[PDB]
């Protein structure tokens, strides 16, 4: 729907010097043909930025047309055009003019000049009063599915995302209008946030992003030395490290976490090396915004806010791996105390459901069951109230939080039905019992032997498709068999066919015996074909020579980050990790010490 | 058996200067022994092209043998032999002589000269009056499963297919008789068609074909600027782009679709870049004979006429992917309205079958059922009348049409029998009901999640393993029945089959041991056959095949769109042309289609 | 020297057939020489036209007409797991 930004074949829409003559002159690049434009503007009292000299739908001015038609990086009409604009006395300069269409809103000639990689044009524009903080905020420049190009929204951000060091240096160090590193787009994303967003985990793109991130950190150490760029938070409250954690950009996240500089750039480092002895290397890691002591940390963002498949690979990176290991070692006793409490509760549940001072003890057991159901209901509801989005964004590693809530709800319903003397309380009680015994498997993640999936992913994906196909088959054959016997009702026939399909029962077979037999044979063969299809489709993922340890570590990380908050009835005070050491200039940080042994890496440094 | 073209060991078939002496002389290459041949020919009143001086079967002349026996790229007897022929007063010169055998029909000395890669021989033959438009119509030069070499039929096409740029340049630019790029073989195939037909999807052959195609296009633009070579249609009615689409030549079809040139050859381009901004590139694609508005479009040829396994790889190329996506987005509502109508009809079917003032409602349901069956039968019959070829050439993606037709036929027959009050109407009705419920899975292709979600193998393994299993079943059934005489062949077959699929159980009487042995043997043999089933099906999975399910779904959507675009059989739908008319060079106005491409990986490869 | 038979009645070509030595077997079957050593060859090129190459293969001790030929030795006297790879060699395949 939006018109092309530039089209050699299609003329601009319209939604002496007319617009077409001027646009043809600036497109061909000859400046001598511009004579008479200024006189015409003076005579008609017009201005070069009026709607009569712009594209109707967007607002593309003549200058932007000139920049879009650069030849060898230069266009001879730009400087005379700006001179004509200045001589015309235009109250709003032709430079800094921007589009108004929703797709290209905010787009200016400086963005075109930077994108075309013409440093000369950038110099010419900035000299003539180009604003270097103009924001291109149209739909084309926003991050979404479809045709778009997100680079931030500032000229400095566009130059950074396009790998232009000369243009970035000029913009930062020009005297006419210096660009600001701490400038933000409409979303509050600075140049570092823009670099994080444009990054994908491919090696070359990661190398480019890392290179320009480090270069911009050094440039922000040179200029404005009193400003800490990495601490700037966008409108979502995310620093570049936290934004990388949320977006699942593992490469830049790892680089930022383990960033180490030598020489003058030491304060920019986050990893400090303490001592080495052969293959043993000991380093300090900065826990700024990483420790879960603070609200909305990197650990919490990775556990509960990230949704990328790279999520489990981030928790094994240092210092996250060692930090989470220390937390798990600290809280391993609380985990198994919870396991023992649940085991005792389930034992009482089993005894009470089985046996329906004996009578008084049974009543006491029922009271204890109701109290446990009430407690678990309150705990699960609070968990959902706190982490509603985590359930939706990753069901594959959070369904136990739903099963516990369902078990508590069923227990409460069974008890209240028993109070109302209803006879439908036994089914709810037995479902509660079986669901609790199933949920007992949650605590198998506490030890490695049972804690350490592939079929769980495919079933949660293909369940709906396979159910749709098999239910279409089942309904068709059930109605076909029921209609021919006039197998009492549709539900009974469907139950019979399903029980035969899963091998629980035989098939019943009255004239038209041959047709009933043919229908049953067709059903059996079709279901065998469908099950074989399912088996092979599940098989194709296993044989790919494909990380269970990382998933188990992520599970332990989630369990630890949930256990740190304490119970709902008792908030637990958190402890800062590491110690407040001085690393430079009083540059005091909450560093964390990690010892690492690597024979293979050390043996390569030997002659 | 056709005789060898030039055998150093086998003498030419028959079937002073005799033929054998002349053939020996021209094979040696020394022209001195040719002296006296003209005098003998004049005295005996004979020409070099007569029947006795040629191979009996093919009609190969001494000139062809001289060209066949080129040494170091030249044969010194060529010019003396031609001089003797022209001095003999031959009314039909030896240069234009051609073979007569059905295998080598149309073969000439110029063809041999071009094949031998001897430019000197080609120049010498052309200078002496060789016709550069002779067509080799023999079976050796046609394309068929066997010993054949198809290069078109013209010398220019032979030179183009053999990567001889000098020969092509001379043939098109010689003053004696300039070759024409518009010339066509027996099938109507020009040089571009011949290049398309010899194309193989291997990278080397594709590169050779692309290079020669571009070179010939540019050289034709230079020599014949008033004509368009890509618009010439053969006897099948296909342009080179459409010929590549039909035959499955993907790697040249893509190149033709996305051809782009800058400079003097821009009018030959089909992709025109409008603007670029970072990783975003926007280009105009020429929809000439690509859009389904025209008859025999590229889309229709790929969907319904192509039989190559590369069908689904072709509908994912630009601009075909974007064009089909836009067509689907325009016709997505019509698809689901059809789904809703079919669902309502099937619901009425289920109600009527289940319920076999209430009587009036049942009669209304019956007549609605008959009308629905009639509508589907007419709709499917028209589809087959239009696409008789598509069902046969590809069953894996057209069996749902057959199922719909069968459901309609069964519904109509069931209603007819119900009117006739035949007792067999109910089985037909229930079979129609179950078949129509199974046909409801056609519409899953509308939405991607289940649309993307063995079928190829079942036409490749079942037709063999059912033969083996039926041999086993019949043998053991007759063995059991004859020993028990289980009371009939069909009874034993049914019991054994039901046990095999696990549905039934076997029942064991004199010779109980032999019966038990037979049953054990049958069970073990069937278990081995089922293991072979499972292993054969498994090996196709560990083969590490690519994820082409997405492309197959796109091709299914393309077929559904191209059939929905014609409208219903009772109401022809007006065609909507895609793209807009734009000027792209010189009065050269084309119907271009705008496609926008975002590619970070490609763009980053251009940065320093 | 090719026609000398050992105590088992096998020429070097037949011995290579029996023992399953596929590489030397193919080389002996498809032996081609130019110039002075042409008579020692077993394969002769007749004519070539583009991709089509036509050649003559010597059928001495290979055709089943002779008793104890290469074909019979491969079919019934060889025990190597390479037998099915030998029947697809020229001129055995077309014969
Ligand atoms: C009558 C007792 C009333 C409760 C008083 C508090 C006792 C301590 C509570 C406790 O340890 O709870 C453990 C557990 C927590 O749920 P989870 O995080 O394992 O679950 C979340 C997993 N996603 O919760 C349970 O296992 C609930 C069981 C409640 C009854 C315990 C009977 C024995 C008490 C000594
Ligand atoms: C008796 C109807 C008289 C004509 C009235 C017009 C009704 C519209 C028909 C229609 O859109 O077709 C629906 C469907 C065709 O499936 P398909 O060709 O897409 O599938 C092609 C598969 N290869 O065909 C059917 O579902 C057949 C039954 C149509 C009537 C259903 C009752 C509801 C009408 C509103």
């Amino acid at each position: 729907e939006p018109p092309p930004m530039e089209s050699p074949f299609q003329r601009e829409d319209r939604n002496r010097f007319d617009r077409d003559r001027l646009f043809s002159v600036v497109s061909r690049g000859v400046p001598e043909e511009l004579t008479g434009l200024l006189e015409y503007l003076r005579w008609n009292s017009k201005y070069l930025t009026d709607s009569a000299y712009t594209e109707g739908s967007t607002g593309k001015t003549c200058l932007m047309k000139a920049v879009l038609n650069l030849q060898d990086g230069v266009n001879a009409c730009i400087m005379p055009l700006l001179q004509i604009d200045k001589d015309s006395g235009n109250p709003k300069l032709l430079v800094n003019a921007q589009c108004t269409d929703e797709f290209y809103q905010g787009h200016s000639a400086l963005h075109i000049a930077i994108e075309k990689r013409s440093l000369q044009c950038v110099k010419l524009l900035v000299e003539n009063g180009a604003d270097v903080h103009l924001r291109a905020c149209g739909r084309f420049f926003q991050k979404h599915q479809g045709t778009c190009f997100y680079f931030g929204e500032l000229p400095l951000s566009l130059a950074a995302c396009t790998k232009q060091w000369d243009v970035v240096t000029y913009l930062l160090e020009n005297p006419h209008q210096p660009a600001s590193l701490e400038a933000t787009d409409s979303l509050g994303n600075t140049v570092l946030h823009a670099l994080v967003m444009i990054a994908d985990n491919s090696p070359e793109n990661s190398a480019l992003v890392i290179h320009m991130y480090d270069g911009l950190l050094q440039m922000g150490a040179r200029l404005c030395p009193t400003v800490q760029l990495e601490e700037i938070s966008n409108h979502q409250g995310l620093t570049p490290l936290k934004l990388a954690a949320k977006e699942g950009k593992i490469e830049i996240f790892r680089h930022i976490l383990q960033r180490e500089f030598s020489g003058p750039y030491q304060p920019l480092s986050r990893k400090f090396t303490e001592w080495c002895y052969g293959p043993v290397r000991v380093s300090l890691y900065d826990l700024s915004s990483v420790d879960s002591w603070e609200k909305n940390s990197v650990l919490e963002i990775i556990a509960f806010h990230c949704k990328s498949p790279n999520r489990h690979r981030m928790v094994v990176l240092e210092p996250l791996n060692k930090l989470l290991q220390e937390k798990w070692d600290r809280l391993v006793s609380r985990f198994f105390f919870n396991f023992a409490c649940y085991l005792v509760y389930m034992f009482i549940f089993t005894v009470v459901a089985y046996h329906q001072f004996g009578e008084s003890m049974l009543l006491l057991g029922h009271i204890l069951i109701l109290l446990g159901g009430i407690y678990l209901l309150l705990g699960q509801l609070w968990y959902f109230w706190r982490r509603r989005l985590f359930i939706w964004i990753s069901f594959m590693d959070s369904y136990f939080e739903i099963l516990f809530l369902l078990q508590a709800l069923l227990t409460v319903l069974s008890q209240v039905l028993r109070f109302m003397e209803t006879e439908w309380y036994l089914p709810l009680l037995v479902l509660s019992l079986v669901l609790g015994w199933l949920n007992l498997l949650y605590y198998t993640r506490g030890f490695q032997h049972t804690g350490i999936v592939m079929i769980q992913k495919v079933i949660l994906r293909d369940l709906l498709r396979f159910l749709l196909v098999y239910l279409v088959f089942l309904f068709g054959f059930a109605v076909a068999l029921v209609s021919l016997s006039r197998y009492r009702s549709i539900l009974d026939a469907s139950l019979e066919l399903f029980k035969f399909t899963i091998g629980m029962g035989e098939l019943a077979f009255l004239r038209f015996r041959g047709v009933v037999l043919l229908l049953l044979l067709a059903y059996v063969l079709l279901t065998y074909v469908l099950l074989l299809n399912m088996l092979i489709a599940l098989m194709s993922e296993t044989v790919n020579h494909v990380n269970s340890w990382s998933i188990w570590k992520l599970q332990k990380a989630i369990s630890v980050l949930e256990m740190e908050n304490g119970y709902w009835w008792c908030r637990r005070k958190k402890h800062r990790e590491g110690r407040l050491l001085k690393v430079g200039t009083p540059d005091e940080r909450w560093c964390f010490r990690v010892e690492e042994v690597n024979w293979a890496a050390w043996e390569k440094t030997l002659p």
